[PDB]
């Protein structure tokens, strides 16, 4: 086949609980009074060296963190979304609206978008064999972070 250079994607992730935002400093956080009504959660996916044009199967993890390790899955989500034409943009996963999350505890959003097509070539055939799948599970991002305060 004709040359073939590696797509080479990054994701990163911002959680949304209710009307808090997490950010690269602090946790987004919710009163028990919130977590015992119902809280909404969304994630943005900002991406950037994905294949325009091309669906990726994203699938997300709400996870209960626990001495900075994510110990127990509480929900997930997923979504087959398009990448921009640039490959660089932005998507949002809607996870619903969560029951039975705990005051004094943290949760922490996981994502993973793997592409439908074959896009990377593992064996230099020229020859794409295998999903681009970048990922984003780091238990400690306090911009993935929900924290359940009194
Ligand atoms: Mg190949």
């Amino acid at each position: 086949a004709p040359g073939y250079e590696n797509p080479a994607g990054e994701i990163r992730t911002t959680v949304k609980a209710n009307s808090s935002t997490g950010n690269e400093t602090a946790p987004a956080q919710v009163s028990e009074n919130e977590a015992e009504s119902g809280v909404t959660v969304t994630d943005t996916i900002s991406y950037t060296g994905l294949v325009g044009g091309k669906t990726y199967k994203v699938t997300g993890s709400l996870n209960l963190v626990e001495n900075g390790k994510a110990v127990k899955v509480v929900v997930t989500a997923t979504a087959e979304l398009k990448a921009d034409e640039s490959g660089k943009g932005s998507w949002e996963l809607d996870f619903g609206t969560i029951a039975g999350l705990e005051e004094g505890k943290s949760y922490v959003v996981y994502e993973s978008a793997r592409s439908l097509e074959r896009l990377i070539d593992t064996d230099y055939d020229n020859i794409p064999d295998t999903p681009q799948n970048p990922v984003h599970e780091d238990p400690k991002d306090p911009a993935q972070t929900i924290t359940v305060v009194p």
